[PDB]
């Protein structure tokens, strides 16, 4: 009865969330950019339908600055300039690419920055601290993004008393999901969508959200 296995970079694993509502995080399809939980689709026992979709990869930190840098640059000198940024962007992709690479199958630590790429639409769970959510105004907004930025950060804390920063994170374990940039965790809210019935928005905002992860 003392069995378990720690959670790595590049598991994949299904996120059960236990705060205002309880349920799995899912998605609304490939290019809808909302974050739900459908509390009614189904639970631990019982597995809702097309339970793919409610897949995501854990993965590293990936580094942001020369992509913000070249979006906001967006005169001989300055598109020299511009090019400049464009090729360091590139580079810093490819960066990422590399080094995630060297850390993947490594053990997820609490404490510990990662980045969650939902399996079927290919796009990171991001958090914009400077956009209120959709529903729940109070809220910071949840959504998904192919590229992702630093709003992709999110710390993994503990949930739990017999976890601190940096034990390793077991599999099954309820945890804290703490954008590193908005400051508030990631929370089930109970504001349900107008066009999805049953489904309830996922935002950012001080609460006491838990999500447990759970291997495939």
């Amino acid at each position: 009865n003392e069995m378990s296995s720690f959670l790595h970079i590049g598991d994949i694993v299904s996120l059960y969330a236990e705060g205002s509502v309880n349920g799995f995080i899912s998605t609304l399809g490939l290019v809808d950019d909302r974050c739900v939980v459908e509390p009614a689709a189904g639970d631990l026992d019982n597995p809702p339908k097309k339970f793919r979709d409610c897949l995501f990869k854990v993965c590293p930190m990936n580094r942001y600055s020369a992509q913000k840098q070249y979006w906001k640059a967006k005169k001989i000198a300055d598109v020299v300039l511009l090019q400049k940024l464009q090729h360091a962007a590139q580079m810093e992709q490819k960066q990422n690419d590399t080094e995630n690479k060297k850390v993947h199958g490594d053990v997820v630590k609490y404490g510990s920055v990662i980045q969650l790429l939902h399996m079927k639409s290919n796009k990171y769970l991001t958090v914009n601290k400077r956009l209120p959510a959709l529903l729940e105004k109070n809220a910071m907004r949840v959504t998904l993004d192919a590229t992702g930025n630093e709003g992709s950060w999110l710390f993994i804390q503990p949930f739990w008393k017999l976890r601190s920063n940096g034990d390793n994170v077991v599999v099954g374990d309820k945890v804290i999901l703490n954008p590193v940039n908005a400051g508030q965790p990631l929370h089930a809210s109970n504001y349900e969508l107008s066009d999805n019935a049953g489904c309830k928005e996922v935002n950012s905002v001080n609460c006491n959200t838990s999500w447990k992860i759970n291997l495939f």
